[PDB]
């Protein structure tokens, strides 16, 4: 009985446990690091706080005992290629809301494929995550269903509940998906059900891998690669585009902070600069992202889904340490008009914020909904209707700041249905309101009478007159925006409970 | 869509109208049936798009902007007919 | 500096300030009154105010220049917004909405735009649970808002939506002058009505009175606050605008949570406030100020039904609502008006989640044909019906007399209805009244039977029969209550669809 | 009686009756023929401001159907109170 | 009870089977009727014991362990019919 030693019977367990470590698999780690990539174990170590990890199923092996020796399986399939457990994330800043489940496929184990045992491993984590409300971070790198788990009898294997039970977590807990490499079939199915999709630039994502496609050799010269992260970002599948595994890992940690509570020690730029971001000349464009970074807490801006529907910006930010979701028109894209894709992007982001109980700020500078036969052929009538239907069901505080233009139903949709739907609606002094392009409206409805009617219509749509008719709550100094928003939020009580049976629509 | 000549009432921009939000709020509470039998533009189309089902006659044209609204900003000349033909919008899921 | 385009906005914004209207401020101060802007500044903490609709003007753009409207109708005569009140002491429960009519702007009348201003404030207050303070001074509906054509204009939901806030949030009404028609309608729906002595409140103004055939009344005489205090319409009678404003802040503190740094008198004084000699009266308000934390007593509705006292107080920093019989009025008997006052006060405390203390010193319900002709049977039943639905802690302290059904009503239905019922050593209990009881049932034998009945009603024998939980030293009253409240958990949530009945 | 005016007692009678019907789940019909609330110093001394406020406070919390039929006169705040707060408060106002 | 020889798997200890927990979870949700008509041992009796009512024929034998399980650890050679006769178990409240 030596307390500085272990009983000799622990040897076999310690041996099998070492076989799962990166240290015991140098060849695999080297090939991984040679590509500038992280191992599955390294992703768990970078995500979770040290010493917090309760691992489930570490000693698991591939369901191929009938074909392989015990020693061959141990070298072939440590953890059966999936690391599952629960720890804490960002516990230094959020000690009371740091719970975090993790599921990380190991691509060096059978191409990160989904086998019999690692399916059950993920099933158990899903069940616990739903019962105990664990946020779940999924590193989905892998090639889909595994061929050759011969130990267990099956016919078609279409009973697997993993994808349904994982999808059921939507609306219950934050779901973070990280794709760092190949991510096909069932691996991609899980990814698509997450609140946010982070993908490295070198990633390829699809419902079917190269083998399932059978486009052949050279199929790629004409068709292109299956799902390059850069394309999928433009098509709205990838929300955050990372340059490397480490950055994709950090983006998972960053993303979660917005759902872990308030922050202290925040900073803010000189708010007087907001008076000069938008030119006093009409039409002359400006950088909306510059305006947002001035308005938001220093360093708190995490824009989501930028490449998709770029006419409408969506970002998680902080104002006074308080987590906000922001929607904003980019006047540099389509004049800031709201098209079918912009409505989807805005609607789903409202879904995200309302489900996870974050307030929403809307920066309005839009000429309204896009129009014309090309727009209608994109289904614009239905897609913009997402906004009114979603905004009518919000149960979080909603604040609207008209920075410049606010025209038509599109402007009303940006303000959650109307300029009085928000808990607070303010205009900057340069605000111009009305329906549709004011110059074109009046003349279709020689120089002296036209300029008379134009000037009266602009004067009727001026911020001061719109406010005098109570359509906005106030005209404010742009430098006072944060104060107005924080004072309003301070007196905007709402429930922190998530609605039972709610969900975050993947689109 | 919106009527331009209602001069009796004082207005600035008239963007406080809750009709479109309150109509969309009925979704999930009751069945909402949308019937478009002709031209259906702007706010008229907004209400239609929020319904559970959209019924349209083949001669209907549906869009978020009428001809005047389309020329009002860049996209030049289009007749009402060609803005959003029901047969096209049927293919595009509207 | 500011971009040159801000010039127009800044110009119209200055026009709303008292600085830009010296005459209006001066007319106001000459009368010892505050302007609407000053009421907001005095109520709310500096820098906390989000104002909605400051740039609004009267709906008379067809009759007047914009420059004339700017001088005639800044803010359209109504200041609306949300800030904080008493945030120094209550940082986490300081939200406060305010709507203050400006009498120097079109006689504080209710016009088209300021109606919508108040509509938006009511909707936001109800959704975000803002307490709302209304300075209701004004002459009612405005004649001359010609920009909007109307028929009868009887769809205006302002009064229904404001009344709907009752039971959702605290509603404080301040009347500092003339308050007629719709202005008085809003006021009457508040939890508490504060009025200066120079106020006159009614459902109809002088024109409305003479226009309905009832002759030539001056505004002053329609409904003087001093008279209306006796009639139960005015709950707090202020000497001037400034005191009325202060009374609004004080009233709200009781609904903002517990307090620290409190003080209390020498509780042994409570042994000597009530005479050992029967019949001998005492000052109940002196007793109350000894019991409650020093300076925490705010009596409500004193002029009305003075036989039954109602007051918000603090004990050990904890907010209490207190009801108590005044033995100096009607012998402390409970009449119809005292029942209304008590019932409505229980409504207030239960709705806004305050514990209730009852100081019992009553001969019971008033009797006689005159009392029955005041509807006594119905009015006193409100006590049992109200008390049967309480969901707050209720404590009863019998300081002296406790006779009959009235005493049971003072104890929320019976001496066992409260979570704690204690008697001071001089507690005397019984029915109807002991001297009449013996005489009606049957000189030296009479004095024998009376003394036996009083001995049967002695505190010790009543406690021995378990009708009260204990007989206590009066100096230990605060301790017994605070120990009891500490183990009296209850929901701080307000009831959905609840209300505070204006009567 | 009193020209059909609504005084403090009439508000108490009506309010408590609404309480009864709403509590025991009966629909309410209102037959409106009133010049409005009683006015004058004698009325105000009956506590009219508080007593008539009961109608607005009561009607705002109704959860039964309320219908208003204006048979003739409908004047002032009193008529609005007879219609459960405003002419649009009832489920049907004719 | 538990079947030996289902070699298609294999298993380690096979102590994860949720059948007995999930069957017992039906208690209080729906009526549960258990009928024993013969030998009823180990997991078979575990399900039976969780029912609202247990109906057993006289010729039944019910127990948590069959003859093999009994002889498997100490308690010698009992016959199947002797393990838990319905008549005995009726007297003992099973």
């Amino acid at each position: 009985r030596d307390l500085d030693a272990l009983p000799a019977s622990y040897a076999d367990w310690q041996r099998r446990l070492r076989a799962t470590t990166d240290e015991a698999r140098p060849a695999a780690v080297e090939k991984r690091h040679a590509a500038g990539k992280l191992t599955a174990r390294e992703n768990v170590a970078a995500l979770l706080d040290a010493g917090s990890f309760n691992e489930h199923g570490a000693l698991a092996l591939a369901a191929q005992r009938g074909r392989r020796s015990e020693e061959e399986l141990l070298a072939l399939s440590p953890a059966d290629g999936l690391i599952t457990g629960v720890g804490t994330v960002n516990a230094g800043q959020f000690p009371d809301t740091a719970a975090c489940a993790v599921a990380a496929y190991d691509y060096t184990v059978l191409a990160g494929t989904q086998g019999y045992f690692n399916h059950h491993k993920l099933d158990r984590l899903i069940a616990l995550a739903g019962q105990w409300k664990w946020p779940l971070v999924l590193f989905a790198e892998g090639g889909g269903g595994r061929p050759g788990d011969t130990d267990m009898p099956v016919a078609a294997a279409l009973v697997t509940p993993t994808f349904l039970n994982f999808a059921a977590l939507s609306g219950q807990v934050p779901l973070v998906g990280v794709a760092a490499g190949a991510c096909f079939a069932g691996n991609a199915a899980l990814l698509g059900c997450c609140d946010v999709v982070i993908a490295t630039r070198d990633s390829s994502i699809g419902l079917g891998g190269p083998a399932m496609i059978e486009g052949g050799g050279l199929g790629v010269v004409a068709a292109g690669d299956i799902g390059p992260a850069e394309v999928l970002a433009q098509k709205g599948v990838v929300d955050l585009l990372a340059e490397n595994d480490a950055e994709a890992n950090e983006l998972a940690r960053r993303y979660l902070t917005y759902f872990q509570g308030d922050v202290t020690g925040w900073e803010a730029a000189d708010q007087r600069e907001l008076r000069w971001v938008i030119p006093q000349v009409r039409k002359r464009a400006y950088d909306v992202r510059a305006l947002l970074h001035l308005l938001a807490d220093t360093g708190s801006v995490l824009e989501l889904r930028r490449a998709f529907a770029p006419g409408l910006l969506t970002a998680l930010v902080r104002i006074g340490g308080k987590a906000f979701g922001v929607i904003a028109n980019d006047p540099a894209v389509l004049g800031g008009a709201i098209d079918a894709a912009g409505a989807d992007k805005a609607a789903r982001f409202l879904n995200l914020c309302d489900t996870h109980r974050l307030p929403v700020l809307s920066l309005v500078d839009t000429p309204g909904f896009m129009v014309g036969p090309a727009s209608e052929a994109e289904g614009a009538v239905r897609h913009v209707s997402r906004l009114f239907v979603r905004a009518a069901k919000l149960t979080v505080p909603f604040f609207a700041v008209v920075t410049r233009r606010a025209y038509g139903l599109g402007a009303q949709a940006m303000a959650a249905g109307s300029l009085h739907a928000p808990a607070l609606t303010v205009s900057w002094p340069g605000g111009e309101f009305g329906p549709m392009g004011l110059e074109g409206a009046v003349r279709l409805g020689r120089e002296a009478l036209y300029q008379k009617l134009v000037a009266q219509a602009y004067a009727q749509g001026e911020a001061v007159n719109v406010a005098a008719h109570l359509e906005v709550d106030a005209v404010i100094d742009p430098a006072e925006t944060r104060n107005w928003l924080l004072r309003a939020l301070r007196v905007s009580p709402y429930s922190a409970q998530r609605r039972e049976g709610g969900l975050v629509d993947p689109w």
